[PDB]
């Protein structure tokens, strides 16, 4: 009574081959459960880290490969730029025809790059400002340096956009980088060779004169820049409470309370905010509401560019720019970047151009790349198994709250709220099979010149942030999606309350229609109570039914909440990770992806348990000696299997805001009564730790 489908031996063949049969599952599970998957597997040379999860994802590339790039002569002029775009993306003959001049092409709009200028001061330094130097970087191009000022959904109030200002990304991963010493040492002394390399060639093109000791000078002069606008940035630890990061303000008092002097100037807000957003002739004055993020940051910055050059800034700020252009040059420009990279990632070589290149129209272009993986690739029905699923697990998660203890019920209560009132996305817009016109019709400022891809990536820059600066002053579309279609992932939102499903997760081993439903709960369905639970954590749990962060938690709710979640605080704290040297994890910068994981796994049992009830226990399939309560379990822990290089551990440790998998795994086992009675396990097995961590 065993199934013998192909579907069913399809999966038994996969589940068992990852397994490894001869390990306790209550005393390692991700041994258990991926312990043949690490045997066999090796990281690939362009890998940071590989497991089933990426195993997917470049799975996803060849299917994005066999639908770009044949041209089809029935394509709507919407496909036919992507294709364009794609194929003019792998012609590296062409592109390297063209060795650096795109930049050169690019510098003097940016008011140069001093370490390759002859006489810099003299040729921009008359005019150079602050605001609109680092105004022309954000305007065109979008990249956002030493004051980071964007649009976005507004916080308090989601149909309506607004304008924040913020601290700056920085050139290294993170900044714990910028210590520069022990696992950081390499990173740091590449990071800076690499802008010496850089500026090299610039000159060497330029047929400048090289003074090695004088790049030496400049680049680490530089560095010593982001250093401090380093140690200046708060933490991820301290931004983690959007109400305490939200302090609302017109460039007014901002003009008052952080004034800035660069270059002696000073520094004029409303100048350099308006010298960007008259990049739609948009029109800013001094009571402008703004949002700022960084308060400190920006208290903490005068005394910093008070002691800096026009010249030492514009380094700093053209070198933050021409760093991601690089690598749409020449080889030559490319090989630039390889120590910098196998210092963060850990890798020996780049990744198949024609998968950089798939991705970067399916990231530029996603609608439209969108419409043609769902036409390959996924199945359509799909769409309508998967609402009810989440259907389903809606419920149970309505369900629930009544059986937790932590809270009072008026809080119960409006939680509730949130519940019903989150949307759902599933596939894909219907709109982008449907509606040629509106797709030809978000493309239709674009074209494409296949010899020309720096150009294209220039244009497909200036085109997005134009495209983000527009929308200041008009309301959320209430029918856009945060996924392409095409993408492997699930997301939750908080301004939209939302949850998304892209056709790419909707695919094994998460589900398909086919094979049995304890692993459709095991996989998308602890997913989708992932995403739902995105709801409460604790970042979300402070936004409302309708975007807006307002308070609905009851003063002694509140507290409890911390209190709870405080306890998945200190374990995951206190695992520690071999392949980053034993470091510890960082259990605050993971809470709120840890407090959904383990929200959502139960959440989906209880939906699956539910099916017990209703439908009724179903055929075992051949090959493993186990019950479908625990394959449920199997799937789950097998999503996660894989490994990841040294370097890129110490990287995600403190970049990532997911646990690695197999901590995914053993931390929320290790809260899962379900679990280590599906596995039959002793007390204090490792798996099975009496203190328990519960929030959801
Ligand atoms: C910042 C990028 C991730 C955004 C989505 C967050 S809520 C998340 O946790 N997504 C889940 C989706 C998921 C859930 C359960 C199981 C598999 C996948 C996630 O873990 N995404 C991983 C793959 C990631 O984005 O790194
Ligand atoms: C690459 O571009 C070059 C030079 O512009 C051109 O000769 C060639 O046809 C292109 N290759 C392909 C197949 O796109
Ligand atoms: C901003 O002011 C600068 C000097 O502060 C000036 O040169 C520039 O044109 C101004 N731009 C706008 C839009 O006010
Ligand atoms: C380790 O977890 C324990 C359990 O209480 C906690 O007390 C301690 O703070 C944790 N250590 C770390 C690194 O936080
Ligand atoms: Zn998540």
């Amino acid at each position: 009574g065993i199934c013998k489908s192909s579907d069913c031996i399809k999966s038994a063949a996969r589940l068992i081959q990852n397994m490894d049969a001869t390990t306790e599952p209550c005393t390692d599970f991700f041994k258990y459960a991926c312990g043949g998957w690490l045997k066999r597997n090796v990281i690939p040379e362009t890998s940071s880290r590989y497991g089933n999860f990426d195993i997917l994802r470049d799975e996803l590339e060849v299917v994005l490969k066999d639908v770009l790039q044949e041209p089809k002569t029935e394509d709507i002029v919407a496909v036919q730029k992507a294709k364009a775009l794609y194929r003019s993306c792998i012609n590296e003959s062409a592109i390297d025809s063209r060795g650096g001049e795109p930049l050169l092409k690019l510098l003097p709009d940016i008011y140069g790059w001093p370490v390759a200028t002859e006489n810099w001061e003299q040729k921009y330094g008359a005019s150079w400002t602050a605001e609109k130097a680092i105004a022309q970087l954000n305007s065109k191009y979008g990249k956002k340096v030493l004051i980071n000022l964007f649009v976005g959904t507004d916080d308090k109030n989601s149909v309506n956009h607004v304008i924040h200002i913020d601290q700056p990304r920085l050139g290294l991963p993170s900044r714990d980088y910028y210590e520069c010493t022990g696992i950081y040492k390499e990173a740091c002394t590449a990071y800076v060779d690499f802008m010496i390399s850089v500026a090299r060639l610039i000159r060497q093109e330029e047929r400048l004169p090289i003074d090695e000791n004088q790049l030496a000078l400049e680049m680490n002069k530089v560095m010593e820049l982001e250093k401090e606008i380093a140690n200046a940035t708060a933490k991820p630890e301290d931004r983690n409470d959007p109400m305490l990061l939200y302090n609302k303000m017109t460039l007014a008092q901002i003009q008052n309370n952080f004034s800035l002097e660069i270059n002696g100037k000073p520094f004029s807000w409303l100048n350099f905010t308006n010298e960007i957003m008259s990049t739609v002739n948009i029109s800013i004055t001094n009571e402008e509401d703004v949002v700022v993020y960084a308060p400190e940051y920006l208290t903490k910055l005068k005394p910093i560019l008070t002691k800096y050059s026009a010249r030492d800034l514009q380094n700093l700020m053209s070198w933050r720019f021409i760093m991601d252009l690089v690598s749409s040059l020449s080889r030559t420009y490319k090989e630039s970047r390889n120590a910098f990279r196998k210092a963060l990632y850990g890798t020996t070589s780049e990744t198949a151009t024609w998968r950089r290149c798939a991705n970067y129209v399916n990231g530029n272009m996603e609608n439209a790349v969108g419409r043609l993986y769902v036409e390959a690739a996924f199945a359509g029905e799909s769409k309508h198994v998967v609402e009810d699923l989440i259907a389903q697990i809606r419920e149970v998660f309505i369900q629930t709250l009544d059986d937790l203890t932590w809270m009072d019920a008026e809080t119960k209560k409006r939680a509730e709220e949130k519940a019903l009132a989150i949307k759902e996305r599933i596939g894909y817009p219907d709109d982008i099979v449907s509606n040629d016109n509106k797709l030809n019709n978000e493309y239709l400022e674009l074209n494409y010149k296949e010899d020309e891809y720096f150009e294209n990536i220039i244009q497909n820059l200036k085109f997005s942030q134009s495209k983000q600066l527009k929308k200041l002053r008009e309301k959320v579309d209430k029918d856009e999606w945060i996924s392409g279609a095409a993408v492997v992932n699930a997301f939750y939102s908080s301004g939209r309350n939302q949850i998304v499903f892209p056709a790419g997760i909707l695919q094994p081993p998460f589900f398909s229609a086919q094979q049995s439903n304890s692993l459709n709960y095991g996989g998308i369905g602890m997913v989708i109570g992932h995403e739902i639970t995105h709801g409460f954590d604790d970042n979300g749990r402070n936004f409302n039914k309708d975007g807006d962060l307002v308070d609905w938690w009851t003063q002694q709710s509140a507290s409890n909440f911390k209190e709870q979640s405080q306890c998945m605080v200190y374990q995951y704290g206190n695992f520690s990770w071999d392949l980053a040297g034993g470091q510890h994890l960082n259990g605050i910068n993971t809470l709120g992806e840890n407090i959904a994981d383990n929200g959502g796994l139960g959440q989906a049992y209880r939906a699956y348990q539910n099916y017990i009830k209703k439908n009724g226990e179903e055929k075992l399939l051949p090959g493993l000696d186990l019950n479908h309560k625990q394959l449920f379990f199997l799937n789950f822990a097998q999503v996660w299997c894989g490994t990841y290089r040294p370097e890129y551990a110490v990287n995600s440790i403190k970049t990532d805001v997911h646990s690695p998998g197999n901590f995914r795994i053993i931390g929320t086992l290790q809260n899962s009564a379900e679990f280590s009675e599906a596995f039959h396990c002793r007390k204090n097995s490792y798996m099975n730790p009496e203190k328990k961590c519960r929030v959801w």
